């Protein structure tokens, strides 16, 4: 996508070499925002083939409030296996925070039902937020949340979403996240009988790892193609009842996949 | 300031009319970002006169862990009175979350001291974050956090900060908020012997209130004057040790004040 390849080049041209936690090295910038008008097409990168199976099962996993990779496993998704403990868990990661944030006094708050009731009952609210950054449980988490925080907005019947991402690996993880949250805005918009608007991505430390340098070069030389269109094939009676079969992506003619090693 | 005045012009050129919680009516855009290089000058608006007494005092109150207005009152700062209860209390807002976020296992996390340890011992961390958005306590808060989350970053011995403001009142609140976080970056950097980098502001619902349209156009007709300079006269043993008197702003000549109503 033009904005995405412009962020790749930006990093390449201005990033500073930093030693990172892995000991691989990064080239990074701090502060970047991208806007994707969703009316114009689905933001799935077309300069490399992106595979939806993982994107979709991971979002449905999250909305279930499940932090154990068994479902993911049962659906052939491997992305979280490195971080999961001895018997499948990640501790209170994304889905537990989304569906059951623990109050200090023992109650649990369901930020996705809150956000649903806010979109139907109070759509002009300036507080339609879901936060995964639970400072009090970060220590029990296999990995601190990368896509930490997000905010919805309604104006002239359209639903927009801004995501704050504290840490971003441009080559591998950024295409994944952009699509994931663009997909949640379409699910969220359908349930609330609403139009889709903008997806705004904002990042903190945005970086390209030293061993993805050739792959970036290879991806930057390809021309972006027309964006696909997402088809949602049936309306559930809740956001919690969507299934993998419900989604279809028409128009996606990508350049071939580029493989690149993960720095863990 | 060029950046601030361009944002106001943008809200005026691209905003949608939206009704707010206080029913006064706003003009809003969703998603903006702007960067202020702190080496260029101290970002206090000059197209209208700002009073620095309250920017410093509120920030020391926050760093104290305080959420009761009495301190602010004896330094006659009345910016928080409209929201405080009978006993001066605001409930667990900024100062309490920053200095003692309550966990579900009995602990409390001092997020400012943690940030300082990270800048000293692990400055390349992508996790140097302070969040006031505590979902399990928002119902005890007198007002939900508008400046909800901020991230620090250290590159070439320069400290930068990125603030995410979920709701922004552009005429009243935003000159207060930019000056407050630029102060904290200078204080942090002084304590850690770092130079100042950039303060990067990102907003969610960024808006102008309807009863502010004339004051905004008045402001916009003015030329920015050269930015002031911040001189700190002491290096306190800790960041919790600063006094009002340790700060001096040099060469600040603003255009006349412009007065305007608060929506409560
Ligand atoms: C992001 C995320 C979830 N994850 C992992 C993952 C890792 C660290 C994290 N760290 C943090 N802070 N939060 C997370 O949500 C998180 C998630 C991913 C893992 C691998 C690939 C990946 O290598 N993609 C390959 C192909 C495989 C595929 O299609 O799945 C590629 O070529 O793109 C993508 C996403
Ligand atoms: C941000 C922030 C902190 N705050 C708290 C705070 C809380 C709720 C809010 N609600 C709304 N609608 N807008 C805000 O800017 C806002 C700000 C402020 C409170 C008042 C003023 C204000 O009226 N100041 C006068 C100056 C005179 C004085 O010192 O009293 C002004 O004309 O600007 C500014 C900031
Ligand atoms: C809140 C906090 C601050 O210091 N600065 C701000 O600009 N605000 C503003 C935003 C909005 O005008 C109002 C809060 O209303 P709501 O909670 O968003 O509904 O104060
Ligand atoms: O949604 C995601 C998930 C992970 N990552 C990457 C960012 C960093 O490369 C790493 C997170 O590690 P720390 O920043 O906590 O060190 O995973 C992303 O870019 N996006």
């Amino acid at each position: 996508m033009k904005q995405y390849l412009e962020l790749m080049q930006k990093v390449l041209d201005e990033g500073t070499q930093k030693n990172d936690r892995t000991g691989t090295g990064t080239l990074s910038i701090f502060g970047h925002q991208m806007r994707f008008n969703l009316q114009d097409g689905f933001p799935l990168v077309t300069t490399k083939r992106c595979h939806l199976r993982s994107i979709i099962h991971q979002l449905l996993w999250f909305l279930q409030g499940d932090t154990n990779i068994a479902y993911l496993h049962e659906n052939n998704v491997t992305i979280w296996d490195e971080w999961a403990d001895e018997n499948g868990d990640l501790g209170p990661v994304y889905g537990k925070q989304w569906r059951a944030w623990p109050t200090p006094d023992g109650r649990h708050i369901d930020q996705i039902t809150t956000v649903l009731n806010q979109l139907k009952n109070d759509p002009d609210s300036r507080r339609i937020i879901v936060s995964a950054w639970n400072v009090g449980e970060l220590d029990k988490m296999a990995l601190a949340p990368c896509h930490a925080f997000f905010q919805f907005y309604v104006a002239d019947g359209k639903l927009s979403c801004q995501l704050y991402q504290r840490s971003c690996d441009v080559f591998l993880g950024l295409p994944f996240n952009i699509a994931s949250y663009a997909l949640l805005v379409h699910m969220m918009a359908q349930q609330c009988d609403l139009e889709v608007g903008d997806f705004v991505w904002t990042g903190g430390d945005t970086h390209l790892y030293s061993n993805h340098m050739d792959q970036t070069h290879l991806q930057l030389s390809r021309e972006p193609r027309p964006l696909p269109k997402l088809i949602i094939k049936r309306k559930p009676e809740s956001i919690f009842d969507y299934r993998f079969e419900d989604f279809e992506i028409e128009g996606y003619d990508p350049h071939p996949g580029i493989k690149a090693p993960v720095a863990i």
